[PDB]
């Protein structure tokens, strides 16, 4: 009944955490939304703050390693950065893979966290309309 979308970044730090937050609110009904990383770098505090600003709570989120069982059951795996795209394991033939690249806001001014957060929102809204 419910389909599965899996957002992947290098360390499950910011872009993938914001994608999971937006995904749960926009695609909530018929979608199970998860996020993971090749490595675990912790949840960037600025990513939590960025989502709080748009009234989305991601304070309980964890930085998790990619799981083979979630990959096998995914309808769509979305990679958000180039290293994650190349390091993602070879997927089952029935699992679709898409690369939605977004700039890394880490170490940049707060305005870049705001910008990337909103670009991710628009990409997920475009996905909902498919
Ligand atoms: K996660």
């Amino acid at each position: 009944d419910k389909k599965t979308i899996y957002f992947i970044s290098t360390g499950n730090s910011a872009r993938s955490q914001m994608a999971e937050g937006w995904g749960k609110e926009i695609l909530g009904e018929g979608w199970n939304v998860y996020s993971a990383g090749i490595e675990t770098h912790g949840v960037n505090p600025k990513a939590i703050e960025a989502m709080k600003e748009v009234d989305i709570d991601i304070s309980n989120h964890t930085s998790d390693l990619i799981d083979n069982d979630i990959l096998k059951q995914s309808d769509l795996v979305v990679t958000l950065c180039s290293d994650a795209d190349n390091n993602c394991p070879i997927l089952p033939p029935n699992v679709k893979k898409e690369h939605w690249g977004f700039d890394d806001p880490a170490g940049k001014e707060w305005s870049e966290f705001q910008r990337v957060r909103d670009e991710i929102k628009l990409a997920i809204e475009k996905f909902k309309l498919r």
